[PDB]
C-alpha cells in the first residue's frame, strides 16, 4: 500500500483536496490517507504555517498532495508561506510544471511540454541587504544544485517520447552564474545518450513558447527563470486554474495545484478540482503507478471535453458533480 | 532641422537602415544624416565594437538609429556588445519595447502595449564572482534608478489613450530589492494624477500577457524581468523580425530593431525593413514629430496588409520593393 | 542636573560601575543617576539583553555609563550582544578609544593618542552567507558614514594641542571600499585646515604604534581596523583593566570599559575600576565638564602611582580600597 | 644543485638581493642562480610587472628570493603589484612571518613566534563593487583554504619545541566566515594531537602580542588579520629592515623581505640586507637545508650584536661591509 499525506490548506483547498482523494480512491489502488495542516488558516490558529507535526507526517508518507496556500496581502510578523518553507525544509529541489493542451475554451492544441525549474537557489536564496538607498540580492548558482536539477530534467525527458531537453538560460549576460548552470547541465547530460539537448537563451525561449510551443518537450532552467516560463506556458493551455505541479526531492515529494486559495469562491462548492486531480496523477506517476496516472489524466480529459463543466470553464457543474463525472469515467477504464 | 545618426552595424543592418532613411526622408521633415559604425564587423577592423568617435557622433545628434549587432558564439577577447556598451556609456536607462498587433501572419489581433524595462541595474550590473564551485551574481535595485524608470513609464502611459501602468515585480520573494522598485514607482506615480497604476507579480503578468494581453497598456519592470517580458510580448505580434525598440536616457536616445544581423540572409536584398522603419517611427515620436511618426506607422501597416511582403512574411518582395511601397503609401496620408 | 543612566551589565560590571558612581559623586557636580538593565544576565531574566525600557531610560538621560556584557561562546538563540544593539539602535557611530601613558608597571611612557573608529558599518554590517563550503561577508563603506566619522575625528584632533590626524586604511588592496573611506576623510579634512592630516596604511600603522606611538595624536579608521588598533594601543599602556571608551553619536553616548564581564574574577571583590572611572571621565568631558573630567583623571593617576594597587597591578587591594583612594585623592584636587 | 631564482625588483631590492646571494654562496651549498625581473621598474620598461618569462624562470627553480616592489601612488593602467600577482598565479597560500628577538636597539627580548597568515582569500579576493555612494567588498572564507592554512600552521607548530598554536579569529562578530575558519582549523588539528591548540579573538591577540609576546609560538589567521598582526609583531623586534617572510605553496615558494623599495635610500649602498638574508635563510629551511639556515641566522645575529651596524641601526656601515661581516661570521661557524 501507498501512504498519501493530504493537506487541504486554505480556501478552496478544502474543496479540491477531497475531490482528488475521491478520484484517487476510484483508481482501485491500495491507498492509505493521512491528514495534515499547513497555510494561513493554520497560521491564524498556531502562529506557524507549517507545524512540526506536518513535517513529520509528510516524511512518514510516500507522497504528499497539498491544496492551496493563501497569499498574504499585508506582511505578517511570523508568517512564512508554507510551500516556500517545505521546499527548503524537505529539500524539494525540482519544481515540475507540465503544460499540456486540454479540451477547454481558449487553450492552444498541440502543446505538450514539461518545465523543470531549480527550486533551491538562484534569486531564491533570499539573501537581500539594503544599505542607504541601494538594495542588493545574492543570485546564487552552484555546480551541485545544477547537477541535481540537470539529472532530474534529463530523467524526465528520457521517459518522454520525443527524448528532447532545452536548457533555458542567460549565460551571455551572466557567464559566471548562468554559464555554470548551462555547462553543468551539458556535462551531466552525457550519461543520457538517448536525449537531444539544445540550449536556448531564456528571453528567446519565452518568445518561442508563445509562437511555437509545439517545439518543446522538456525545458530545464533556474529558479526565477522557470517561475516565469511555467506561468507563461500555463496561459497557453487554460491558465493557473488547470495547472498541476510537483515539488520533488530525493526522499519525498509534494504535489499541488498552482491556483491559490481563491478566497471569494471558497465555501461555495463550485471550485474546479482539475488542477488538484492532475497533481494527484503526477503523484501516482512519481510513485511508479504509470497506468493509473495515465488513467486519471484520461478521465479528467473526458470530463473536460464532454461531461459536466464548472463555471470557470463554461458550465455550472458543482465540484461534486465534476468530481462524480471524473470518478465515473475513471472506473470505466 | 533634426540631425540623425545612422549606424548600420552588422549584416542586414546594411539593408534595413538605408531602407529606414528613405522612409524618414519621404516624410518631408527637415532631416540631416551623419553616419557612424558599431558592432562585430567594426570590432574585426578596429579592436573595438564601439569606436570612441561613434560615441562623439551619437552625442552630436538629436537621435540615433542603429541597425543590428552580431553576437559571436564563444566570446572573443576584447569584444563587448555594442548596444550593451552604449546603454552604460550614454546612460540609456529606459529600454522601451512596443508590442502592437500588425496585419501579418502569426500576429494576434487586439494587442497594444509597451514594456518599459529598467536598462541599467538589476542583474545587468555585471558583478559576478566564482569561489570554488559556487557562483554569485549581484542583483541591484536602487531608489534613484527606480525613480528614473518609473517616471519614464508614467510619461509614456499618460501620453496614451487608456493611461494605465502595471508594475511587474517579484517583491513577494524579494522584498528588499523588488519591494524597493514597487514602492519607488508607486511613490513617483503621485505626480501623475491621470494614470491608473496597478501592480502584478511578474509570473502572473507573463501568464496574463499570454491569456489576456489586451488588458495591458504600459508595463514597467526591472532589467532581466523586462528582457523576458518584452520578448514574450513580441511573440504575440509577429516575433522579433518586426520588433522596434528605443534606449532612452535624459540627453540622447538610440533606436534599433531587435532582430539581429541575420547572416544567413545578409546581402540578398530580402530583409524586412519593418522593424527598422518602426524604430524610426519611435524616434520621430521621441523627437516630438508625433504626427509624422503615426504616418510612418500607418504606411507600414498599409503595406503589411496590402503591399509587397518579404519572404519572412510569406511573400517574395525584395527590401527594395517593400520600402518603395511604404514610401508611396506614406506620401498618400 | 545632569542625568546619567547607569547600566551595570554582567559580572564585574556589578563592581566597577558602583565604583565609577562614587567617583562621579565625589566631583560635587549635580547628578541624577537612573539605573537600567542590560546584557547576558538580563536576557536570562527577560528574554532580551536590552529591554525596551532600558532604551527609554538611556534616551531620557544626558549620557550612559555601561559596565560589561558577556557574549557567551555557546551561540544561544534570541540573544544579541547588548553593546552592538545599542550602537545601532542609538546610532553611536563614533568609537572613541584613548590610549594614555600612566604610572603602572608595563606602561610605555610618552603615549598619548586617540583612536576614532567607525562604529556602524564595514565588516560589522553582519551580512554573512554560507553556500555549501564557502562563506561570504559583506564589508561596506558608505560615503555618508565615512564623512560622519572623519568629521568626528577631525573635531577631536582640532581640540588637541598637536592638531595631527592619521587616516589608517587599506586602500591599496581595497581601492573601492577603503579608497572611499580614505578620500572622504580627506574631502572633509578641508573644513579643518589647521589639522595636519596624514595617511598611513593600517599594517604599517600597527607597526608604528608598537615602535613609535609618540608619533600619533588622533587616528581615524574603519570598524574592524579600529577594533584591532585600539586593542594594540591599550597593550602599550597597561591593558584592558585601564582602557576607557565612548560610543558617541549625534544625540546620545554610552561610555563603557573595554574589558568584559570577566567571569573568572566577578564576585571576588577585586576587579580594577580604573577603566570604568576613566570612561566616566570621558562622559564628563562629553557632558562639557572638562575641568572635572581632568580632575577625575588626576585622582586616578595619583592613586595608580602611589596608592593601593589592585591584584591586576601587582597589589593586594580590593576594588573598594582602590575606589576610596581615588575618591580621597579627588576630594583634595 | 639547488636552483634559486633571484628577483631584485625595485630600489633597494637591487642592493639587498646581491647581499643575500653572497651569503647563500658562502654556505658552500651547491647552488645555481637564475636571474629574473619583476616589479614597477620592470613594468615601466615592459608594460607588465611580471613578465611571462619571469614566471617560467621561477617554476624552473626550486625556490625564489625576491627583493622589493615599489607600489606607486595612483591607479597606473596595467600595473598590478608583483607579489600580489605571484601569490595568485603560483597558489602561494601560506604567508609565513617569523618575529624573533635580535641583539639590536629597539628589540624586545624573549620574542620567538611565527605568524602564519592565509594568503589567497578573505578580503584579498578583491571583489569590490561601488553603487552610488555605497561600496561593498566580499570577505570570503572557504573550508578548503582553511584546511590548507590550518595544516600548514600545524606542521610549523609540530616542527617547533613548544608545540603551541593560537588560532586568531573574529568568529564573535563574524560567525559564518571567521567561524568557518576557526572550526576548520580545529578539525584539522585532530591530526596533530601533540600540538596544543588555543583560540584567541584577534583584537585580544593584538593586545597580548604587545604585553606578553612570550606566550605565542605559532599563530594562524586569515588574510587581512595576519597582515596587521605580522606587522604588529615586526614592531616588537626591530621593524621592517629586519623582517623576513615566505609565501609558500604546494609546488613552489617565494621568499622576500617585508620592507619596501626605500626610494630615499636606494643607490646609496647603505641599506640593511638582514631582512633579505633571513628570508634567504627561510628559503634554505624550505629546501631542507635546515642546518645551513641556522648557520646563516646565527651569522646575522653575531654581526647584529658585535659587527658593523648599518645607519638604520645606528652605525655607519655600508651594505657591502655588513655583508662581508656576515659572510666571515658564517664561514667561521
Ligand atoms: O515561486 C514563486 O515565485 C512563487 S510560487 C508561484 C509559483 O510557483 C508559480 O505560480 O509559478
Ligand atoms: O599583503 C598586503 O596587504 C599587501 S603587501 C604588504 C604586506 O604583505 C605586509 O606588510 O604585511
Ligand atoms: O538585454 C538582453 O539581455 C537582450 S538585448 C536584446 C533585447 O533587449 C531583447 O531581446 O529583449
Amino acid at each position: 500500500a501507498y501512504r498519501i499525506c493530504l493537506i487541504e490548506g486554505d480556501g478552496i483547498g478544502h474543496e479540491v483536496i477531497p475531490a482528488a482523494r475521491r478520484v484517487l480512491e476510484a483508481t482501485g489502488l491500495p491507498l492509505e490517507f493521512v491528514e495534515a495542516e499547513a497555510g494561513w488558516e493554520t497560521f491564524e490558529r498556531r502562529g506557524t504555517s507549517v507545524p512540526e507535526e506536518t513535517v513529520e507526517k509528510i516524511l512518514s508518507c510516500h507522497a504528499t498532495l497539498f491544496g492551496a496556500a493563501t497569499s498574504p496581502t499585508r506582511k505578517v510578523p511570523g508568517f512564512f508561506g508554507a510551500i516556500r518553507y517545505l521546499r527548503r525544509r524537505l529539500d524539494l529541489y525540482a519544481n515540475v510544471r507540465p503544460a499540456k493542451s486540454r479540451p477547454v475554451p481558449g487553450s492552444r492544441p498541440g502543446v505538450d511540454l514539461v518545465i523543470v525549474r531549480e527550486n533551491t537557489e538562484g534569486l531564491y536564496v533570499e539573501q537581500e541587504r539594503r544599505y542607504l538607498d541601494v538594495a542588493i540580492a545574492d543570485a546564487v548558482i552552484s555546480k551541485k544544485a545544477s547537477e541535481r536539477i540537470g539529472r532530474a530534467a534529463l530523467r524526465i525527458a528520457e521517459g518522454r517520447p520525443r527524448k528532447t531537453l532545452h536548457i533555458a538560460h542567460k549565460a551571455n549576460v551572466l557567464p559566471l552564474t548562468q554559464g555554470l548552470f548551462l555547462d553543468t547541465v551539458k556535462e551531466v547530460a552525457k550519461d543520457f545518450p538517448l536525449v537531444n539537448v539544445q540550449d536556448i537563451i531564456v528571453d528567446n525561449c519565452a518568445m518561442q513558447l508563445v509562437m511555437r510551443p509545439e517545439r518543446f518537450d522538456v525545458i530545464v532552467t533556474t529558479n526565477l527563470l522557470g517561475d516565469i516560463l511555467s506561468d507563461l506556458a500555463a496561459g497557453l493551455v487554460g491558465g493557473l486554474g488547470l495547472a498541476p505541479s510537483g515539488n520533488i526531492g530525493d526522499t519525498t515529494a509534494v504535489f499541488e495545484p498552482v491556483h491559490g486559495s481563491a478566497p471569494d469562491i471558497a465555501g461555495k462548492g463550485i471550485a474546479n478540482p482539475t488542477a488538484a486531480i492532475l497533481s494527484a496523477a503526477m503523484m501516482l506517476d512519481y510513485l511508479g503507478e504509470k497506468e493509473a496516472a495515465k488513467r486519471v489524466e484520461k478521465a479528467v480529459d473526458l470530463v473536460l471535453e464532454r461531461g459536466p463543466r464548472t463555471p470557470d470553464l463554461g458550465g455550472d457543474a458543482t465540484t461534486e458533480a465534476f468530481t462524480e463525472a471524473v470518478v465515473e469515467a475513471l472506473k470505466s477504464l
